[PDB]
């Protein structure tokens, strides 16, 4: 319950998330130009 001590293979798993998000936002620049 709650993070622990300061989240941890969570915290990598929320940089992979924001990976994602980063990477869709790149398709949809990306898609936006042309494709």
């Amino acid at each position: 319950l709650r993070i622990p001590c300061c989240p941890v293979n969570l915290k990598r798993l929320l940089v992979v998330v924001v990976v994602v998000v980063l990477v869709v936002v790149v398709i949809v620049g990306a898609l936006l130009m042309g494709l």
